[PDB]
């Protein structure tokens, strides 16, 4: 299959708006990760995206560009190809070191902070949505859920993402809404955890056990392996449960464990 100037190759994964697929570029010598997507799966999103092309930083993945037959159902959205996938899956058997760890928090906290400069909130940030370059740096992926917004912050009703990184606030019977911004910290600091110890803070298979869990149980940090007083809190301090008190992305750029 031959998709204007890239050929069609083999599938790499999959999800429930399509399929990812390599994509070679034969008049460049060059693969790239074509995103396939359903209209029917699926007017603001043609907006939605004309956004993330706009999007430039070394810890945001790149869209490269998008191809449309508006007459059929595919829209075929052409990405950076980062053949070491994401970063890592959880739950996994072996964690990253502290030190490694630290690498990549920093990677996505200037990913997170150019992408609320420009006035997106992610709402999926979690170690599989983060792709290893070649660079050995991370880039933040899948634009699927996030929302632009206005003014300082996101405010937002409706949940979305991925149940195990979504903050409290976004879960509870609030009767207002929410701020995107700190729920992308919130998600940070689950992601964090996972960075060191291969699994998540709040784990149940019974979505409302979990809610529970994610509402009202404090973070246990595993006896096993040891992390460093400075970690615990920083990881305590992204995994408030109140959002007003929440550290936020300026002061976890001046956190003693991120300078270290
Ligand atoms: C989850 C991110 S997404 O929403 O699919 N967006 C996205 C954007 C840009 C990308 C990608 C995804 C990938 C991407 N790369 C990737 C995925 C899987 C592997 C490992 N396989 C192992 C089996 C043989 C082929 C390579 C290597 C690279 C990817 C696709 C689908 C799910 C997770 C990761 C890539 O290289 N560039």
């Amino acid at each position: 299959m031959q998709l204007n100037q890239y050929k069609l190759q083999s599938e790499i994964g999959k999800g429930a708006y399509g399929v990812v697929r390599l994509a070679y570029n034969e008049s460049e010598d060059r693969h790239y990760a074509m995103k396939v997507l359903s209209k029917k799966k699926l007017e603001r999103v043609y907006q939605e995206i004309a956004i993330l092309k706009k999007l430039d930083h070394v810890n945001v993945v790149k869209l490269i560009e998008v191809l449309d037959d508006p007459a059929e159902d595919n829209l075929y959205l052409v990405f950076d190809l980062l053949r070491k996938g994401p970063v890592m899956e959880v739950p996994c058997d072996k964690p990253f070191s502290e030190e490694q760890a630290r690498l990549y928090l920093r990677d996505v906290i200037l990913g997170l902070e150019y992408l609320h400069c420009q006035k997106i909130v992610h709402r999926d940030i979690k170690p599989s949505n983060l792709l290893l370059g070649d660079d050995g740096h991370v880039k933040i992926a899948d634009f699927g859920v996030s929302n632009q917004f206005e003014g300082n912050d996101a405010q937002l009703s409706s949940t979305a993402g991925t149940p195990a990184f979504m903050a409290p606030e976004a879960i509870s019977d609030s009767g207002q809404s929410f701020s995107g911004k700190a729920l992308d910290v919130w998600a940070t600091g689950v992601t964090l955890y996972c960075f060191v110890y291969g699994k998540c803070p709040f784990i149940d298979d019974f979505i409302l056990a979990l809610h529970r869990k994610i509402k009202n149980e404090p973070v246990v940090f595993p006896e096993e392996p040891e992390i460093s007083e400075e970690l615990k809190d920083l990881i305590l301090k992204m995994l408030d449960k109140n959002p007003e008190t929440r550290i936020g992305v300026p002061d976890i750029k001046l956190h003693p464990w991120v300078t270290k």
